[PDB]
RNA sequence: AGGGAACUGAAACAUCUCAGUACCUGAAGGAGAAGAAAGAGAAUUCGAUUCCGUUAGUAGCGGCGAGCGAACCCGGAUCAG
RNA sequence: GACUGUAAGGUCGUUGUUCGUGAAACGAUGACUGAAUCCGCGCGGACCACCGCGCAAGGCUAAAUACUCCCAGUGACCGAU
RNA sequence: AGUCAUGGCACCUUAUGCGUGUUAUGGCGUGCCUAUUGAAGCAUGAGCCGGCGACUUAGACCUGACGUGCGAGCUUAAGUUGAAAAACGGAGGCGGAGCGAAAGCGAGUCCGAAUAGGGCGGCAUUAGUACGUCGGGCUAGACUCGAAACCAGGUGAGCUAAGCAUGACCAGGUUGAAACCCCCGUGACAGGGGGCGGAGGACCGAACCGGUGCCUGCUGAAACAGUCUCGGAUGAGUUGUGUUUAGGAGUGAAAAGCUAACCGAACCUGGAGAUAGCUAGUUCUCCCCGAAAUGUAUUGAGGUACAGCCUCGGAUGUUGACCAUGUCCUGUAGAGCACUCACAAGGCUAAGGGCACGUAAUGUGUUCUAAACCUUAUGAAACUCCGAAGGGGCACGCGUUUAGUCCGGGAGUGAGGCUGCGAGAGCUAACUUCCGUAGCCGAGAGGGAAACAACCCAGACCAUCAGCUAAGGUCCCUAAAUGAUCGCUCAGUGGUUAAGGAUGUGUCGUCGCAUAGACAGCCAGGAGGUUGGCUUAGAAGCAGCCACCCUUCAAAGAGUGCGUAAUAGCUCACUGGUCGAGUGACGAUGCGCCGAAAAUGAUCGGGGCUCAAGUGAUCUACCGAAGCUAUGGAUUCAACUCGCGAAGCGAGUUGUCUGGUAGGGGAGCGUUCAGUCCGCGGAGAAGCCAUACCGGAAGGAGUGGUGGAGCCGACUGAAGUGCGGA
RNA sequence: UAGGCCCAGGCGACUGUUUACCAAAAUCACAGCACUCUGCCAACACGAACAGUGGACGUAUAGGGUGUGACGCCUGCCCGGUGCCGGAAGGUCAAGUGGAGCGGUAAGUGCAAGCAAAGCUGCGAAAUGAAGCCCCGGUGAACGGCGGCCGUAACUAUAACGGUCCUAAGGUAGCGAAAUUCCUUGUCGGGUAAGUUCCGACCUGCACGAAAGGCGUAACGAUCUGGGCGCUGUCUCAACGAGGGACUCGGUGAAAUUGAAUUGGCUGUAAAGAUGCGGCCUACCCGUAGCAGGACGAAAAGACCCCGUGGAGCUUUACUAUAGUCUGGCAUUCAACGUUGAGACGUGGUGCGUAGGAUAGGUGGGAGGCGAAGAACCCUGGCUACGGCUGGGGGGAGCCGCCGGUGAAAUACCACCCUCUACUUUUUGACGUUGUAACCUGAAAAAUCACUUUCGGGGACCGUGCUUGGCGGGUAGUUUGACUGGGGCGGUCGCCUCCCAAAAUGUAACGGAGGCGCCCAAAGGUCACCUCAAGACGGUUGGAAAUCGUCUGUAGAGCGCAAAGGUAGAAGGUGGCUUGACUGCGAGACUGACACGUCGAGCAGGGAGGAAACUCGGGCUUAGUGAACCGGUGGUACCGUGUGGAAGGGCCAUCGAUCAACGGAUAAAAGUUACCCCGGGGAUAACAGGCUGAUCUCCCCCGAGAGUCCAUAUCGGCGGGGAGGUUUGGCACCUCGAUGUCGGCUCGUCGCAUCCUGGGGCUGAAGAAGGUCCCAAGGGUUGGGCUGUUCGCCCAUUAAAGCGGCACGCGAGCUGGGUUCAGAACGUCGUGAGACAGUUCGGUCUCUAUCCGCUACGGGCGCAGGAGAAUUGAGGGGAGUUGCUCCU
RNA sequence: CCCCCGUGCCCAUAGCACUGUGGAACCACCCCACCCCAUGCCGAACUGGGUCGUGAAACACAGCAGCGCCAAUGAUACUCGGACCGCAGGGUCCCGGAAAAGUCGGUCAGCGCGGGGG
């Protein structure tokens, strides 16, 4: 194509955010937080990041994978009250 | 047989589908046309053309696109020089 | 009964075939090659090896398949714009 | 146009104050089709009558409901029979374990170094299949039609015309030139006079060819003219008839004119209907349900695909949404500020720069933002350690109901509007335009709103001149208390309107004060240093710059405003006194106005209102919806029995029975063809004209009339089965 | 009975053509000359067919195409570039010949891996080489340009002149607002008073000119403009009369069209242009004459336009076919002849591992090989990595097979294939040369064909076939993309950052800003230490700044390039070791209907750092991502239509497109119509309304400033509230089953804000006369010049010459007059066909009125017995302007 | 109940500054230096061996506001929702959730956790 001044005719662009696991919901190794398409492991989404926080959640099953370096993953040992078995 | 485009479709669009179709011209009987061959098949089988029955609506073809489409096994009229 | 019933493959350019032709023999043409010539010759989809079958050389073959000017008869059609 | 509505004349195929044939008039009320978001339109189609009135017909083209054949299943070709047939018939394919490129493998499977995974025999498993009508689709124009354009062939060119031939049309006048001849200034001889001559698309202009402009008139005379002005008229003139040229060529004065009244490539028979996402339409009457102009795709846009979005078969044995509650977050709105951009004032900042008699940085010194630290203390969509409504996630539990739960036959037509919620292009303007979120109209009526898609109230089974609620109203034209205290009250605003204003007004706080009976309307005091220095003519209280000290007396303004080049004059103010019971300047709710003057004629629906029936606060009740209860009756899904030895059917009852545009499941009226015809009709049916029984509508019914020979019936299948409207 | 007259400016030299029905003009049309070619049984035409003639029955001062068109003077610098001929060192071309070579097999071998004629086939090109593509030469009544920028004595001004860009060049005869000027109707002057006009010139002539020319230039052309001469009595009032239609009567009476009329209006309302709607007022009903505002008048479903993956038509190098035309190849072209190349048959014929009488890739036969065609031996000339190829002569009657050895082999005589050769024969591009068997042009038998009988003749040439290259719109099928806050030049077409997006997801946009389709053997993995810009302390080449020590440092660096988020325990910097930017997996997740991309503990193998630990699908990510057929290759048996290989296929992986129109879809493509036809259309423009109210006319706010000073006699820096809105429009709502600009006469009738009276406020107004404002209509408002004119200014008037009405009133009047329908000319342009609300010349124009309604006259009905006629009345209309003498 | 090397909870009701003090068991400096380790240079915080000395700012403890730092249901600002003034904002009431500064206080905590002592 070809363009100049006093006019312009250019497109625009975005993508799908798509958070996914919706907080206190079962667990397993869903996904959630496509802030970074590459992503990484997480085990158990505690809700980290800079400053005090961490998502009030606690709900064991499996690994997790989440977001970027932006906020925070989890990996915590603890189901919620459970700790012995299952 | 000499015979030859073409609106269409491919969502338009020169290979293409129509196809060898419209038309022209030559022949005879109300029958001419392929029909007994340097052949089809395929287990180391089967003979004279064509039609439809079933396959195969397969193989292939193919701006690799719509699309056209045998032989492998089959009926009878005929399984005669 | 009157007659006598037994003397061409090929190359290059291409049409077809289902094959828009190219990864393929096979009908044939445009100019060039009339070789083989018999355990020699035509091809199995180019060629190698072995098999299979057919042999330059010209036609006849009625019967069905496909047709519908006329003569009886026949169909859950119309009704004389 | 309407339907009802009291009357009104008639009749009474049953006195029975009950009806038949009807109308002044009242409520008001705008048609149908049908491509439309959208109207009732002037948006379009329509004078009527009679018919044609289309997605179907053959195709193992396929998927699927139901009934049936079979569980190990179902058949083509015609050969024999032959007014039916039919068994005989594995040509044959589909179902069948599968996977794999396939090979081949294997009840298990592609990966290679292979318990971990997607499909499969498998499997808490149908292994089925054929016939029929049928959901969509398919091979064909096969929903039809409306296009100019491409072709094969063929037909005249007597239309306008080139080329070929034989004949033809032209009354005169004017100009009257070259040739011929005698003479001559003339050697030769070029040249000069005229005579006759006879030339010239010359002259007027009849006939002859074709025409520059008005006119009548475009159903006019005629799908075609008439009146007046010209040239060709001793000629690039015209003409009778005959004739090859032609289509993708000729003719041709070139206009891109003509081939026979349109040639951007003739006509007619023929090739295909050019095909068509364009667009007109696509026929009788229906019971319960129901939408998109949002996103992804496109040489793609009012084209089309699919998905959320509808109906239906099967299903999802606890998974629904709401809530009380647990728990985590998003970080708008805003605060606030200290990394971002900029913000105001002060201290200070000039490692800063220059005005400056300097001058080894210049030691000396100065002046101002300016970076910018603190303070004072600024903004914001794209600011920071803050912070929520709301919402989601699941969980605890049941209140109404299948909410949680996929595979499929088939949709729609993609191009809307408005109020609320906020921005984008934007004089925050636009039923302009982009977006999402509730509703609304595309698919349903009203009161209010003058009548009028989204606005306040409300969405229906058909019938009753039965009741109340909300809005709207309580004066009238057409319902409903000018019933109750009272202001702005007076403009007719209230019924199109504002920045700026006028000492109009019900009512809350101060003030110098008329319980010194103040000022606001007077009598008398009304001049001295200085009448101030200065621009100087004087400016002397007043053309100017600046400035305000005291005096007679108990006090009195460096002078407002008058005259004016500038004195004189009256006075802004103070003092002795004279009736003297409150004046003047703003915030606060509520009103009228100066702006708040258009064009057809008024611009609250109208009447008309200060008996405010203009607005606001109270209290009871009414008027007042097809929204709800009563009553007969429907449709439909579910819900507690019952009547079932032959196709299934419901009262008793509760919600749904909504209205429905593309659609899903579903019933029929009847005509033609066919089955059985004992048949129905001479008192004569069928053809037709009219009478209040029933039916979900469509329609079936009672009888004559007339008419002349047949005609339809139940159980059944078939058919070009049905708009007036193209 | 019949040229109107004259001067002048624009075009054409006048007779000819025709818009067959709007339009006859400066348009084409004539000899002369300009470019030629053909140059003959000719070019060319139609004809595939040549047969045919036209050409002409001709061969040239002849004909086919192209330019202007009397005659008179003249006609040019850019050949960079389109087009033509020319020249031939050479560079680019050929399908069938093209040694070798490679790719599939196969009787050899063997232990198999593995390597073999090749009277098979592809791969494969030396070479061959005719045009054309480079150039060299030219080439203008061929196309085309005829350029730009700085200054110069004049006060200034263009100014004979300076530098240079472009060069391919690079403006002169005439005219110069003339049928090339936007910008302006230019600027001075004639004509009456005067102008978008006629001219006479000037010259800063949008973008005049050399042959589709420039000017000149008489008559003549139904071409535009100026005036006048008498007139046209057109306009003012035109006036009156006639023959015929409008009315009495007899008969005939259709078509275009259409739902339906108890069919009055307002103002309002409605997809706003309502009469059946709202609310109000109003008519005794009907007939016919007449008139246009009226139904969104009629007709073909606008044909101006847009949409339509419609058609036709023309042109251009659009993609490309193609006759035709230009070139090469063999035959109807036969022996010879000067020949470079080339194949075979024939002798045969290079070969140095010692030695073998002797220096070997040879076999069967063999008992005798050579020699009067002269044989041991010698001389001697030619290519020798030192072998060899022959003659003659010197000697003339003499040299050779077998039990020899060794060598891959023992031999000659008849053969021998290989890299390889010169001819006695044959075949083959040939260049040049005689003759005669394809052929065609001039006598004789019914005379231009057909036989042509001896025909001269020249002769392999002319040419048909299939193949090739070039040209070619001569002819053909299509594209030419689309979007679209309208056509559309421009601008847009994929991915990524958000602002605005409406605190989960969460869209748009001719709303806005930054870019890209990478980097990197390392900014990758491991282990370790180190906080960055930034100020201050004064000290170096050190007139800031670069050097260092220091505290501070919500750390303000940097981490590969927008942006957001992350950022020390550093993903940050540095540095040693070294790469899993590995493979086979993978419960459970988001993304989207599909497309699928993103997450990752853990399993399997062998590895790296590393004690171990820990990490290891290149690294912060999202932008560096990225298509199916076809093809490029090694594994792969997994096979392969006869079977075994094998043309092939798939699989492992992988490479070919600024397609940067990025879901593209083909690999494959332009312009043009005002002659158009259709499909629809204001759900797809423009001319009217319309929501709106930008700009338009008018008033409001107090203080600066005029007025001697001095706000308002009158205005008002800056700005503030709106009524109207018909100022050019923003909206695309029904109008495309179609409503045709503007203006002119006339009818005009509304409104007022008042254009001229009137009575009033003031007046910085003595009068005369005004300057602004207040109030309502009572009235009324010219003629000349041009234009189509709205407008506009020029001349005089006028009490003054209005403003907003009405789709800027209206063809159911005409007019078109401009221009805006098709013709031609100019100006620049597109290559050409062609483009312009740029300029100019002409240039048909409607239509049987039932009617609503209005100007009229009648048929009647009528308030109560029937009647001729005379009457007072609501009220419906008519219903108005003004200068000037004289007089206190 | 003593002093005290130390692991968390944590994350400014433990940032800094003022007084002083303990050293012998806690902890600093140091000493010696060639060799393990081999520091951008050296071996100084990264080095092998330890009995002087001292604890000085650095190591510890309580008092300890100069400002930080936690700092409230309470009025405001903000908000699911109801009719309204009213011009969009903005605004009345009803009316729930319910910032911040400002009001005090406190700040140099506190509990398990391995010890060298009278």
């Amino acid at each position: 194509a070809h363009k100049k001044g006093v006019g312009s005719s250019k497109n625009g662009r975005d993508s799908n955010p798509k958070y996914l696991g919706v907080k206190k919901f079962g667990g397993e190794v869903v996904k959630a937080g496509n802030i970074l398409v590459r992503q990484r492991g997480t085990k158990f989404k505690a809700g980290q990041g800079v400053g005090m926080g961490r998502d009030h959640t606690l709900f064991a099953l499996s690994d997790g994978k989440v977001v970027f370096i932006n906020k925070g993953k989890g990996a915590r040992f603890i189901s919620i009250e459970a700790a012995q078995t299952e």
